[PDB]
């Protein structure tokens, strides 16, 4: 009768406290760590009270009710967060959707530069708080981070500091490990955000479809009804995470991990290795598991979904069940496809049935449906065949630079900091993907774009300025990459007026770290194309060069500032000659 | 009435009271977080209020050290953070406080602070006072001997720069110049107070007293010696109290002195009226840096009263310090141009000379006045050679020259001290050498005593060189000559070669400009430790070849990676 007692019992105090802490850090992103801790314990103490006495006053409230009551006691709330304190005026579930809406997906908080020595002492100073501070720093930065998975990563973090803090040159031991891990974490955020976006913007069934695709690939051996059960459970888990119900999300995720291990036979043979780890490690392992072998001799899809005479009758009888079935069959025997394409394929199959089952001889129309699809599979490979195999010549950094011009021309109205962050990430696919077996590029890249493109839609949808982008993001989820790739620059676009401040540079530029410097450098490329929408392709190879030669002189010459002072106006006036 | 904490709370009013208390904690517990110290200021501030209501309430009669220290001893994280410092709680006052003082870090190795005008302007308008307190905290924790009342004043100026400049468009361009100039005034100010503190601690009260007789007699040459004696004792008490952590009383006593001074401008100075009409902190600041009043018209020659006279040794033996002060009084009022360091040096000899009045005293001590003014003319050459030295090389080149000279003198000294010191010396070139040549000698004499003190104070903790200890401990007045006299000593056995010292990374390119120099000057230091007898011409070849390294590389990882080992072996061939 007490949701909070139940969750404290099911998860135990340590995890309970971490999740609860993750919750605050994700709602109240600009609040300080020591405060949120203050808020975690009393809620923990309170939870202890209702497990002792479950009929005590208030332990029968929902966790949203109880958690939200805490947020609404935050002294600095309207002062720190403003309009968010309006949320406190509402009733559940409205209060919580209001709070959710104020989650900053671009909290513009300070990048964490880790000094191995100053960190390792804190680690040994206090382990558990070290772990907590980790949960906090990542969650505030990714307000939709998959919670139980964040706990897993905090654990992994300590072990890296646990086992690399007894060294001489710690720093040489650490940085590589923590750089690799934070890459995994970035990805993990991007995925969960996509799962969140599908639900909010395309409804539950969009995410179900996605889950069907993923699981049917990994467990091609399992029966469709088995796969369905995993889908609803897993969807509920994500629906819960994406709504802030972290304790319930975590608890349910654990319950799902068990069911899966308890039923390996009907599901997969590659499970035997995961289902023998501790809970967090187990679930991560299950999520990353290798796909099982496809079953032996199976009827072609054409049989049950095209040639058969009763498809419209079967489809009309239970549309979603029937479509899920199609997605099941298609995916289990095609691990090579990206789940993104599979959805694209099923979305198509649905539209034709809608069309054809309405015509006079519906079977005449649909019999050919596998002729339209078998093309949708071919469309993507080419768009992989011109680029990563474009990519080798330019290399990565060059490639990103190639992309900024292309996308900026596509959608110039987009905020610069967005184009930069995005454009960078698209280029990073090559190092990410195109090194892979040429066979598995397509799932990898189509799967990464769906992540990067989502990031774009989520940044844009708040401060919306470009209709083409709204169109591509909003129209469909499966077709976002096609909608965006299909984009062309509009001669309607009126070029951005010149602002010296954009093209002016200071000694700070040299005193920058290597990467951020690129962004500060890449930002300017962005501004030019906004300024000169119809610029050409080779002067850029010269205009950047005078620039790369510019920064070197100044970073070289003695008076670190003076060159910038006199050199700087020169490049603009030269490059402003070359503007035509 | 019988409660010191009531007494100070009434005398200063709550706002100064709270800042000063925060300064104290911030100076004792330098590595503790700002909000923690805040919690401690209030608890003590509420308690303080209780004793003004009821002065007979329990504990209101305890000393401030009892009360402040009892608070230091409730900190849960004290031994974990500070180690032996938690031993201090086991002691009784006054031993507990002398123990806490001993753990004050003069080199707290805290993060250099880069102010981002947006982030700061956000904080400032957000909350004025916590912004104000946070300044007090960051400065105090970095200078645990900072002159407290003066620190409050600077907090005020900090906020005023933010009342302005933040209501602006390009905030950063309005701000950065202002906070940067002030950051110099504060740094200087710290070095001074660190000096006044060290004089007392290591040379006693009268040492601090002699300076003051000089400093004040210059400023108020109109005042009679007795008035000055009155000011001197008052002011010495002020600094003794600050230097001992007795901040509330320091502030309270300083104010009272500022008041007294305004009430007697007539008997003291004509240049006071512009100060004596400001708010309290500003007033005190202004009085301190006020312009020297004009010397009165025609007064007796010095030779007259201190030599030709028949009772010079006998009057002297009757009251040594008083008579010696009179000398310091009289000599100083008529030499506004001289450096206080020089006047003490002069007084120090005259004392050394006075110690000859021991068969026919009148005969020996008649020639003393030609000996002194030799001491004034002595310094002048090392100012031309250094200022002409500096003029040629520029600052940065000059600092590098200094780094080499001193690394030669005292190789055992820690690398970071040598670097920190030489730099500040080089800035003397820019600080003084620009002035009209007539007045170059005093200004240069004045900053050195500050910088040289900073060396003794850093070394005095982890003492590794017999040479500096001798000079730091010998005398306060003669520290400047002492150091000049030492020459690199063949006793020194060169430091074994360590590649870790001379390897370079891409960070060297990405550094702010200031650290950039420090990493190189650091590298330069370590070389002379390795090769003491390198020559005055090879090094510029090593530096020429060296700056001819970063230019190529500044890969980014691979060249440094191979270039660096190449340069190491180059400098290692031509090293002889
Ligand atoms: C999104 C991620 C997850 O939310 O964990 C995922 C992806 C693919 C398969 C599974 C899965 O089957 C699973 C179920 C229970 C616990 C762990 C993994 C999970
Ligand atoms: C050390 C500094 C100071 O302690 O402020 C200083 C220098 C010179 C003169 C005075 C002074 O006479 C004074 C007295 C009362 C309040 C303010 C200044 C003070
Ligand atoms: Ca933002
Ligand atoms: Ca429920
Ligand atoms: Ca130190
Ligand atoms: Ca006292």
């Amino acid at each position: 009768k007490s949701e909070i007692a139940h969750r404290f019992k099911d998860l135990g105090e340590e995890h309970f406290k971490g999740l609860v802490l993750i919750a605050f850090s994700q709602y109240l992103q600009q609040c300080p760590f020591d405060e949120h801790v203050k808020l975690v314990n009393e809620l923990t103490e309170f939870a202890k009270t209702c497990v002792a006495d479950e009929s005590h006053a208030g332990c029968e409230k929902s966790l949203h009710t109880l958690f939200g009551d805490e947020l609404c006691k935050v002294a600095s709330l309207r002062e720190t967060y403003g309009d968010m304190a309006d949320c406190c005026e509402k009733q559940e579930p409205e209060r919580n959707e209001c709070f959710l809406s104020h989650k900053d997906d671009s909290p513009d908080l300070p990048k964490l530069k880790p000094d191995p020595n100053t960190l390792c002492d804190e680690f040994k100073a206090d382990e558990k708080k070290f772990w907590g501070k980790y949960l906090y720093e990542i969650a505030r930065r990714h307000p939709y981070f998959y919670a139980p998975e964040l706990l897993y990563y905090a654990n992994k973090y300590n072990g890296v500091f646990q086992e690399c803090c007894q060294a001489e040159d710690k720093g040489a031991c650490l940085l590589p490990k923590i750089e690799t891990m934070r890459e995994k974490v970035l990805a993990s955020s991007a995925r969960q955000r996509l799962r969140c976006a599908s639900i909010q913007k395309f409804g539950e069934r969009a995410l179900k479809a996605w889950s069907v695709a993923r699981l049917s690939q990994k467990f091609p051996k399992a029966e469709f009804v088995e796969v369905t059960k995993l889908v609803t459970d897993l969807t509920k888990v994500h629906k819960e995470c994406c709504h802030g119900d972290l304790l319930e999300c975590a608890d349910d995720r654990a319950d799902l991990a068990k069911y899966i291990c308890d039923n390996q036979d009907t599901i997969s043979s590659k499970l035997k290795e995961c289902c023998d780890k501790p809970l967090l490690e187990k679930s991560h392992c299950i999520a990353e598991v290798e796909k099982d072998a496809i079953p032996e001799n199976l009827p072609p899809l054409t049989a049950d979904f095209a040639e058969d005479k009763d498809v419209c009758k079967n489809y009309q009888e239970a549309k979603d069940a029937f479509l899920g079935s199609f997605l099941y069959e298609y995916s289990r025997r095609h691990p090579e496809y990206a789940v993104s394409v599979l959805l694209r394929l099923a979305k198509e199959y649905e539209a034709t049935l809608e069309e054809c089952c309405a015509k006079d001889d519906p079977h005449a129309c649909y019999s050919t449906v596998f002729d339209k699809l078998k093309h949708l599979v071919d469309e993507p490979q080419n768009l992989i065949k011109q680029n990563c195999d474009q990519f080798e010549k330019l290399g990565e950094y060059g490639f990103q630079n190639a992309l900024i011009v292309r996308y900026t021309r596509k959608v110039p109205q987009v905020s610069t900091p967005t184009l930069v962050e995005v454009s960078r990430s698209l280029g990073k696919v090559g190092t990410r993907c195109c090194t892979k077996p040429e066979s598995e590029r397509m799932p990898c890249t189509e799967d990464y774009l769906s992540l990067i493109l989502n990031r774009l839609c989520v940044l844009h949808e708040k401060t919306p300025v470009s209709e083409k982008v709204t169109k591509c993001c909003t129209e469909s989820l499966v077709n976002r990459r096609p909608c965006f790739s299909a984009l062309t620059p509009d001669e309607t676009y009126v070029p951005k007026a010149f602002d010296e401040k954009l093209f002016t540079f200071h000694a700070d530029i040299c005193t920058l770290p290597d990467t951020e410097k690129q962004i500060k450098k890449q930002t300017a490329l962005v501004e030019l194309l906004k300024h000169k929408p119809k610029a050409t392709e080779e002067q850029l190879k010269t205009v950047m060069e005078n620039f790369v030669a510019f920064v070197d002189k100044c970073c070289a010459a003695d008076d670190k500032e003076a060159c910038f002072a006199v050199e700087g106006p020169k490049l603009v006036v030269s490059t402003q000659t070359a503007l035509a």
